[PDB]
């Protein structure tokens, strides 16, 4: 038997963070965390396309899970009886069975207890993974999120200096395969099984017809934009369980960056824009120097602007024109001009 | 007032760059720089194809610009009546405004000015980013470069030894989008407006047509290769604002490389292929051990020999049969061989 | 003339590598190599699609050529008479004349013997590169390998510490270009030349009909599964000469990961997923912890379960429950739980 405290973690959903310690001085806990899966249909993009999504607690990205080196992690995952199909989940923070794929295969109406223990420091992937073909559907449906496994002494910047978040977020990235009709419209199903046919021939020519951050183009836009205060040290957790990104803030900076998302690993220094390899998570420092929009995208400005992955952090505070400013504001070009 | 000495920059078209020094004892000052956008009819590729190209400075990629650490970057952006839509510039190298993107908004007749602070050392995109689905069109279309941030004390190989480039050159890669008619042949526009609809369409498809070294496939091989000599140590500077690449010098190597482009962190040694994240710039310094050509590749080989992203080095001095040497010449295989 | 010992080796089919030490005290020699090209006809995936390949020594990938620094690899590249084009050999861990490839064009009929000296650590692709457009089909169509160079004093951590592997598997992934007919089924050839035309239109957009590990889907799969034991430190080297790939093993880790696969580099430690860059080699160790099957993918899911891009391992060993435990096997929700 194993003989250590338990807790309890209530999961909340992206793009925010269940409460947590960075640096801590307990020992090493049982962390209890419950998954549930929810096939529904869910909105995908401004123009109001529907989706047969599959997820982990209602939700694109699956929730952030947040514990320390060395905790064990018992997760109850569960498979309602209003689902259709079978699930499990594959931790890669995890060692053994599938990342635990293996021992959580159930059926609508069921659930399973797995307990792993968190040996690796890091941002890790989780996903569903039921076998064969249904790997990659799930995945690409919905059905993956982030565990980060943070060191008991916090994080730190790889040449002996402690780091601290004041802020983090997770932001999870999904690339999506909607089918078209003759007319080039995207279809809708009743169902995700009577969607797979279609879907899978998209997903064989490798080409999203979205990518999205939370689910939906302009899911973190508008009024649900990401706040934050000049001054401020802010974790961007992103996560791609399928396909490769590249994260860029548009007028910031990567601090500090674990590209390849993992904390042993001393972080790069000064980044403009950074690569998750497809099937990671990584993460991302940045202090805040001015005030103002910034957008968070992947730096394939295509898939940015037009497939909808773009996020807005409004950020509150002071400009400092020493940084930047505005010399001259747009005039006409001078008569006397000859610029050629 | 920023009381700082004053400096104006000419630029030079790529793959050149503009005289600068590597170490410096001068202190911060203001570099002064102007750029001008020209949308342009441009020719793409060996067969004549053309393109509505939009541009800074009239080529592709934008021109190169160098200052160092602390140095405020005073640029004009001119934004002549001869063209047709409203331009910007996003400097990934600098802090706030969406990297000055959100200062820089002119109408054709129009010029601004904007200054920034070189905090962060590497090289680094710039690119016009007007909003919305104008930030990846504009791009795409050829609105681009770079620029540098070098230490005042140069560069170094990230413990404690310096290093010094005896040539720089800089290889801006294009993705392009061209559409094609019903017979499968390429699409010519009297004006980027015109384009804007069907080009959107092979955008979204994520594929490009072309992908080019200097706006152009062949612009950087036969009478415009880049020279070198045996024993001379180049840097060679790449960037890609909007989609991966995986360049790789043909019969060399990477000495040192900064993948993410960013000169807090130090390089890898010996690669043979490097990854520049789509959206960003990185850099690679060789030291020729051999004479002859050298091909400079994307390493999608398909990108590289039938897209139009290869370029040549052509490599003056003697040949070191040490290194390599052609024990035997082609010949017949002997009648007594059995290689079974 | 160069007056050092001389050794023969002889190659074996991957995955596996043929005999050689990590560490040795032996100084310099001439290793001597011999690759036969072989145009033939092959099955690549589970439906018993054929293909017009191209290969070095009969197998995609071709061989591992195993070496030490300081080194001279003296290769004999053999084209038989039954061959119907030219082929030769760039090897990405040489220097000058295009990796090789300018020193060994050789006819049907001919052989040529090529001598270059390992002075860069590493693991490394070779490939075929006859010009132009012929690179990228021979490569594509299976003309690359590998070459690891060692150290003398064998792997290391970058931190001081000696590195050693019990087990050392070569995986070579490969992206295939093959033509479908109006009913959207795959063509069949009688000849390399014959395909080529239809196959360079598949090429030309970019995305591959099939992405397999050993040369087709399910290699290493079932009977062929890659052996293993709990404890046993494996090295896996993973090569890609066209087109980029992010490994990952499937309830493990890269414990020492090069991802750039060049020894003079750290590794990083402790990946979920690493990433190699196209036209190269990466490697990972990783010691097993507990037994069972282990899935090793390109982590995108759709190319590992839909495009044949998946691997096995069955380690045999004690399962460690403190890793990993099935707390509750599969159960009926409970009929008072809530999960609203
Ligand atoms: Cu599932
Ligand atoms: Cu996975
Ligand atoms: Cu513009
Ligand atoms: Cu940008
Ligand atoms: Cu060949
Ligand atoms: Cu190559």
């Amino acid at each position: 038997d194993l003989k250590l405290p338990r807790q309890r973690v209530d999961l909340v959903a992206p793009p925010f963070v269940h409460v947590h310690e960075q640096a801590t001085k307990q020992g090493p806990k049982i962390m209890e965390f419950k998954l549930v899966v929810q096939e529904k249909k869910m909105v995908i993009d401004e123009k109001g396309t529907t989706f047969q999504a599959m997820t982990f607690n209602g939700s694109m990205p699956g929730p952030l899970m947040v514990v320390h080196e060395g905790d064990y992690v018992e997760v109850t995952l569960v498979n309602p009886a209003t689902n259709t199909m079978p699930h499990n989940i594959d931790f890669h923070s995890a060692t053994g069975a599938l990342g635990g794929g293996a021992l959580t295969l159930i059926n609508p109406g069921e659930q399973v207890v797995l307990r792993w223990k968190a040996t690796r420091t890091g941002v890790f992937v989780y996903h569903c993974a039921p076998g064969g073909p249904m790997i990659p559907w799930h995945v690409v449906s919905g059905m993956n999120g982030a565990v980060m496994v943070l060191p008991r002494d916090g994080l730190n910047d790889g040449h002996g200096h402690s780091l601290r978040y004041d802020r983090i977020y997770y932001i999870g990235e999904q690339d999506l395969y909607v089918p078209r009709d003759e007319k080039g419209n995207f279809k809708s199903y009743d169902s995700p099984g009577e969607a797979y046919s279609d879907t899978e021939e998209v997903m064989r020519k490798l080409t999203p017809t979205h990518v999205v951050f939370n689910g939906k183009a302009g899911a973190l836009t508008g009024k649900n934009a990401l706040n934050a205060n000049v001054g401020e040290n802010v974790l961007i957790v992103h996560s791609q369980a399928n396909r490769d990104s590249r994260p860029h803030l548009i007028g910031g900076h990567g601090d500090y960056v674990w590209e390849t998302g993992k904390f042993s690993n001393a972080p790069e220094t000064g980044l403009e824009t950074w690569f998750i390899r497809g099937g990671s998570a990584g993460a991302a420092l940045y202090k805040f120097l001015q005030p103002g929009i910034y957008a968070y995208v992947t730096h394939n400005l295509i898939e940015a602007a037009n497939l909808g992955a773009t996020a807005h952090f409004k950020v509150e505070g002071k400009w400092n024109d020493d940084l930047m400013t505005q010399v001259k504001a747009p005039a006409d070009i001078p008569t006397g001009s000859t610029n050629e």
